C-alpha cells in the first residue's frame, strides 16, 4: 500500500529530527495527502535519489528498502503506464 509506505518512510525519517531532511519530509507529506498514483510515486522516487545525491544524504538500509517497495507498488504489471524495468535496473537501456 502506497500510503502505508509513504507514511512509514515519513515517520522513520521524522524521528531523526534533522533539518537536512526537512524538504524531504515536506514532499512526503504532500504526496501522502494526494494519495488519499504510479506517476506520482515515480516523481517522488526521482526526487528522493536526486535530493540524496545533491545534498549528500544517506538513507538507512531500511529506508532504502521502503523506497524500493514504494517503486514496486508504482510499477506493478498492468496497473498504470508501461514501465521498462524495476527502478534503477540497467536492463532498461
Amino acid at each position: 500500500n502506497a500510503k502505508q509506505i509513504v507514511h512509514e518512510l515519513y515517520n522513520d525519517i521524522s524521528i531523526s529530527k534533522d533539518p537536512k531532511y526537512s524538504d524531504i519530509l515536506e514532499v512526503l507529506q504532500k504526496v501522502y495527502l494526494k494519495l488519499e498514483p504510479s506517476p506520482l510515486i515515480n516523481r517522488l522516487v526521482n526526487y528522493l535519489y536526486f535530493t540524496a545525491y545533491t545534498n549528500k544524504i544517506r538513507f538507512t538500509e531500511y529506508q532504502e528498502e521502503l523506497i524500493r517497495n514504494l517503486s514496486e507498488i508504482g510499477r506493478t504489471a498492468g496497473i498504470n503506464g508501461l514501465y521498462r524495468a524495476d527502478y534503477g535496473d540497467k536492463s532498461q537501456f
